[PDB]
């Protein structure tokens, strides 16, 4: 679990979105595993606007933050699950690191701010759904 609170928006994994998230939907994309919903309280997370390939992510399965080197956002094949069939997920970034299902929603950050959230993993790897291109989150 985990979310990004920026202004009047809440960013979550699309497969983990609530009834309230769908009732106040702003935008959603199955190919990215993202869903954005409106909120009444104001958020204060800063989103990075950069091309950093190093950062720190939070891993709830270990109660620890880990430094990681990660790839540039791209189309990567993801094994079928109870939420999605076998498909290519876009805007996905991989790193060598610990993750298990339940870690989805953990924030990845560089010095410039929030880069994205845990979305895939397995085999000693971790995938993060990028959010730096969503310029409308700030405006
Ligand atoms: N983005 C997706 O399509 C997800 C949906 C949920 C399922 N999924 C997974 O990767 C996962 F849960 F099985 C997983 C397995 C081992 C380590 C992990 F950190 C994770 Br996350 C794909
Ligand atoms: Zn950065």
């Amino acid at each position: 679990s985990g979310a990004i609170y920026v202004g009047n928006y809440r960013v979550v994994n699309r497969h983990l979105a609530t009834h309230n998230d769908w009732a106040n939907l702003v935008w959603e994309d199955s190919s990215r595993d993202l869903l954005v919903s409106s909120t009444t309280a104001q958020g204060c997370d800063t989103i990075a606007r950069c091309d950093c390939q190093t950062g720190v992510y939070y891993c709830s399965s270990r109660r620890k933050h880990y430094p990681v080197s990660f790839s540039k956002p791209s189309l990567i094949f993801v094994e079928a699950s109870e939420y999605y069939p076998a498909r290519y997920q876009s805007h996905l970034m991989l790193a060598v690191g610990h993750s298990e299902p339940g870690d989805c929603g953990g924030i990845l950050r560089c010095q410039h701010g929030v880069v994205g959230i845990v979305s895939t993993g397995g085999n000693g790897l971790v995938g993060f759904a990028d959010v730096r291109d969503l310029l409308w989150l700030d405006e």
